[PDB]
């Protein structure tokens, strides 16, 4: 029905540049992370907690969509909530997918904080461990495409 796995998060970057970039520049980041980025508007909320989000890419020459939905921001503890209610990123066997990312300073010298990833399914017809890898691996590269950007980009504060 419902599956809860949990991560972690490291980036040589600012944990404060890269969580502003991210919920703050979120949308300016899309656009440059996606070197196809086609447009990106909102169809509902106006950018706040529980607004709802689409953004458009090319892939494949065929032209997708994805939208996320934010829970609750937590600028003050580097802290967000979202989740894709729309586009290639909803699975027909999960009803949809929940994402809980936290920043915080580290000792190592960059960005650190904890990932929760939430899955959920229709009822009984319930995802592999190996399908909910891919699921995961789908996440973690829309981070790498920000966090090469902020590595690409020194001159982004």
């Amino acid at each position: 029905g419902v599956f809860t796995f949990e991560d972690e998060i490291n980036s040589p970057v600012a944990p404060a540049t890269l969580y502003k970039a991210l919920v703050t520049d979120a949308d300016n980041v899309i656009p440059k992370a996606l070197d196809s980025f086609k447009s990106v508007e909102n169809v509902e909320g106006n950018g706040g907690p529980g607004t709802i989000k689409k953004i458009t890419f090319l892939e494949d020459g065929e032209t997708k969509f994805v939208l996320h939905k934010i829970e609750s921001i937590d600028e003050a503890n580097l802290g967000y909530s979202y989740s894709v209610v729309g586009g290639a990123a909803l699975p027909d066997t999960a009803e949809k997918i929940t994402f809980d990312s936290k920043l915080v300073a580290g000792p190592n010298g960059g960005s650190a904080g904890k990932l929760t990833v939430k899955y959920e399914t229709k009822g009984d017809a319930e995802p592999n461990q190996d399908e909910l890898k891919t699921g995961k691996a789908k996440a973690d590269a829309l981070f790498k495409a920000i966090e090469a950007y902020l590595l690409a980009h020194p001159d982004y504060n």
